[PDB]
């Protein structure tokens, strides 16, 4: 899409270390690495210039680094993750300075006080009421997703297998029901003949972005490991 | 996206009967409905100004009827389905005679002798060889489908939950390993460094259109509905 980045999320206890990758746009000079804090600005960590750090002063500590080896794709690692460390981390290319910018979508980042604590959501979904139907002609479906952790969700929706956009409502942040769970909710409105077809199919899809393979899990449970947690419906003949 | 039609994939069993849903234009005077035939060509069922039929010989037969009550949503119904009405329906919608057609995506119908054959498709994901990897610097997953029925899927890609469609390759039709048996099967293109963060999530995904909840299931195996079937990999420090 232009400057790309991976993964898109990332989840670390205290300690562990983490190597973000960006990618600028295939022909490009300059290259940004952002912290950007939840409720807070971004912060330059450090900028390259085809493969040379030209400001370096910038990275806030001795747990980062950043590298560009051959002049194009760049890695910014942290070791020894703090809580402190949780972020987007955003990467940006440009030509030459001051010469507008350019912007990736950003690695988000949570570092917690142990993965134990880490835990997929549990999806329902909710029907729609006769009186909307009936006097509205629309019909409203309600997607609930809550008890995950941490809050790293994203929310969709699907008709007959293929992704809608128009009429969908998702609440832009999750509610944290406890110290360790999350909560997230969104709608979907459709015509009410759509909804009484009943060979239409209705999906809401959750992606959580969890656990690594590379992670050790202390097991028991299951593993709460990235994966899609859906709930869906069919259309009703009234 | 311009002419919408409802649903997307639909298998019944010989005998019963399926509505098609379309919906023209928002803007739109003339609407179309056709049947294609698998290895065919589009032949016109019917089309109406409006919201009366114009021409009605066109019906190949009295299992056939349209409807659009109120000149805008049309209803295409089949009773007492063969194997015969396997085909894509088409809807399309134009302004006046001979003034540029405009197609929607279609509905595809499945008949079969009998619903306990449908069943969804079994999912495995194959890695990169090495040698791709040192030699090319780029690595290539395979995703293998196969024990489905009917042919009614789509199989998409994911990496780090978001869809990808450059570096794709999908066979174009499902194989006929059997009676009542496909396969099919893809390629995702990857670059080496890509493969080589484990933080890196690749997942193939299998939507299948299988039952509705009004078909009643004769029970015992697990009703083989509408489902979408993964198969994932993280990927792997060299």
């Amino acid at each position: 899409a232009g400057v790309t980045q991976s993964p898109r999320y990332a989840v670390l206890q205290e300690g562990q270390s983490v190597s973000f990758w960006c990618d600028p746009i295939s022909g490009h000079d300059t290259l940004y690495w952002y912290q950007q804090p939840r409720d807070q600005g971004p912060q330059l960590l450090v900028y390259f210039r085809d493969e040379a750090v030209i400001d370096n002063s910038q990275l806030p500590s001795d747990r980062f680094s950043a590298v560009r080896p051959k002049g194009t794709n760049s890695t910014l690692k942290i070791q020894s993750a703090k809580q402190g460390d949780t972020a987007t981390y955003l990467c940006a290319s440009s030509s030459g300075v001051g010469t507008e910018v350019f912007f990736g979508k950003g690695t988000r980042l949570t570092v917690v006080e142990d993965l134990r604590n880490v835990t997929p959501p549990k999806v329902s979904l909710f029907e729609p009421s006769k009186a909307e139907i009936a006097n509205k002609q629309k019909a409203t479906l309600v997607c609930l997703a809550r008890g995950f952790f941490p809050d790293h969700v994203e929310l969709s929706w699907w008709v007959n297998g293929k992704e809608v956009h128009s009429g969908v409502s998702t609440d832009p942040q999750a509610y944290k029901e406890s110290n360790y769970s999350y909560s997230l909710s969104s709608r979907l409105r459709v015509s009410a003949t759509f909804w009484h077809n009943p060979r239409n199919h209705f999906r809401c899809q959750v992606q959580f972005h969890g656990l690594s393979e590379e992670d050790k899990w202390p097991e028991g449970s299951p593993k709460p490991v990235t994966q899609n947690i859906s709930a869906e419906a069919w259309g009703r003949a009234d």
